[PDB]
């Protein structure tokens, strides 16, 4: 459930939050609208556990496998299963143009998967692109009956450290690994201005991923709805944006801001990027 | 309106938020149950005024001047009208036994008082406490129509500098201006276990002040309601806890965490404890 009474929680015994010592000295810890970023040591899982098992959280994710990416589901679950929301109740929606090809994996109790048949598109970007479509028809559909939140990844990943309720909120992005530390102007926003997705030089906050946002149902469906109404709208107008329904995610957020940022750690690349102080854990990562 | 569907904001031209740049490196920005503490330099006031004012934000204000209290009403409100909430619908409700001692006071636009009787009590500490249950009362009545945030503090007070939308959330508390630096074992809970404000030595975030809480008027009526019951059952057990309606807040704020903690700018007492370097601005001060 999300928004339903709240029961009191128990004594915990924790240590205690000291007003005059932050958790992070290096990093930006809170958006100036006042949204929480998510990096190691802001967060004591075992309130926030309590918190969202009081409420009988179900998170659902939602993963898209299609054509050769078939091949990464196996690692992508297996590790999930030791991962991500471990003690909540989890649905995996595996979206594939193979139903064959899903591997029969073993799940933990309180989680199920299911496989959601799709057609395959010929261009990867338009494939990546229609994410967006299918995501709000599911919506609609068993989504608002199903769970309570939404994570919506890619499936070229895999898990190698805790990835939990922490992340769970109306609305969140996650810090591109690539552009964390850029100025806006790099950021590689749209920036035709014959685009829907377009951002102008001076705008934006952070540049986000296409392959890691989520939120509540209502939310997510907002957000993919709005994303798929402006790629329709670029297609009928004959422009591709330039990262496709990543340039879309990124003007979506510039305009309705997430109410927490996930920090890179939430989606990192070792081989490109390697493994830079700042990060104290890399959660969820890039296959090779 | 709360958690209504929330328009498009607007292109805005400001400083990009800079990941590897904290706002605040001196205090704690974000609780550990990611909750934001509210300090000078972690909020764009222009981005959060636009959230605000796109769902027509209403804020209600309680306030209770009972017996020679209602002396401090010309300045609180006055004040009030140069710093609480500027642009935005604010309706004061000002609880007191002396009607006619109220000010007049001339407000801005989108901005009205009620004058709500009550009966006056002959102990503060009874005054003070009484609190909890008329707001909850007001609540049913009509808070719930009018308002969409409440915000309850003391009268006896001054704004100095800005309060804004900043504040607002579900349900905030607002760290005691005597307290922010203790450990929890020297902050003023109630003690005894026969209290139901009780909190064991091991326990607490925070000590919160009976002076300045608020939120959604939902999650207001429901601490002014836990608040009121866990008084009456002290009351028939013959125990009044050691701070009153504060020692059953602190309780409640304990259980319930709040989801956004503002920090001492937003009630201090200059004349007590000076203008530490810790406080950038002095926004809502006693009065000696
Ligand atoms: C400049 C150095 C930054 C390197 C990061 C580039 O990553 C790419 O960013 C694009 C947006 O400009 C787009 O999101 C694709 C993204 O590349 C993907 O993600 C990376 C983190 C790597 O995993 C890469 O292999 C993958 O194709
Ligand atoms: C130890 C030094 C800290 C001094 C702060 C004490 O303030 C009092 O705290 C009590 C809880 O222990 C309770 O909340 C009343 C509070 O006193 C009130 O608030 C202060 C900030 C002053 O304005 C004071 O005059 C007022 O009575
Ligand atoms: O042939 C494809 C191309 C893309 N995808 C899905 O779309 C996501 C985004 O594509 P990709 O991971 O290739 O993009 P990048 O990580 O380079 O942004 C993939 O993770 C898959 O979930 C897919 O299933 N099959
Ligand atoms: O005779 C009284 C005593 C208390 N109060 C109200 O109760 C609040 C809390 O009391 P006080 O400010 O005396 O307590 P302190 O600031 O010492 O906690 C006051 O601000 C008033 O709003 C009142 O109106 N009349
Ligand atoms: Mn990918
Ligand atoms: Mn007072």
């Amino acid at each position: 459930a999300i928004g339903e009474f709240m029961v009191s929680l128990p004594r915990m015994v924790y240590p205690q939050p000291k007003v005059l010592t932050p958790c992070r000295k290096d990093v930006l810890v809170v958006t100036p609208w006042l949204a929480p970023i998510v990096w190691e040591g802001t967060f004591n899982i075992d309130i926030l556990n309590e918190q969202f098992r009081l409420q009988n959280t179900t998170i659902g994710l939602t993963v898209f496998a299609i054509k050769k990416y078939v091949a990464f589901l196996k690692l992508f679950l297996e590790t999930a299963e030791k991962h991500f929301m471990v003690g909540h109740r989890v649905h995996y929606y595996v979206f594939t143009d193979q139903p064959a090809a899903v591997p029969r994996v073993t799940l933990g109790t309180g989680r199920q998967l299911s496989v959601l048949e799709v057609r395959a598109y010929k261009r990867w970007q338009d494939v990546s692109m229609r994410r967006m479509e299918m995501i709000s028809d599911f919506c609609e559909r068993r989504f608002l009956s199903e769970v309570d939140y939404l994570v919506c990844v890619d499936v070229d990943m895999e898990f190698r450290d805790h990835v939990g309720v922490e992340i769970l909120t109306p609305l969140f992005g996650t810090l591109h690994p690539g552009f964390y530390g850029s100025s806006r102007e790099a950021f590689t926003y749209e920036r035709r201005p014959q685009s829907q997705a377009y951002i102008p030089k001076d705008e934006g906050d952070f540049y986000y991923l296409g392959g890691f946002f989520g939120g509540s149902v209502q939310e997510v469906q907002r957000l993919t709805r709005a994303c798929h109404q402006a790629m329709m709208v670029d297609q009928a107008n004959g422009i591709e944006a330039v990262w496709h329904d990543e340039s879309h995610l990124n003007k979506y957020l510039l305009r309705h801001k997430p109410t927490k940022v996930l920090s890179p750690e939430y989606l990192w690349d070792q081989q490109l990027l390697g493994w830079p102080a700042v990060l104290r854990k890399l959660r969820f990562t890039a296959v090779p």
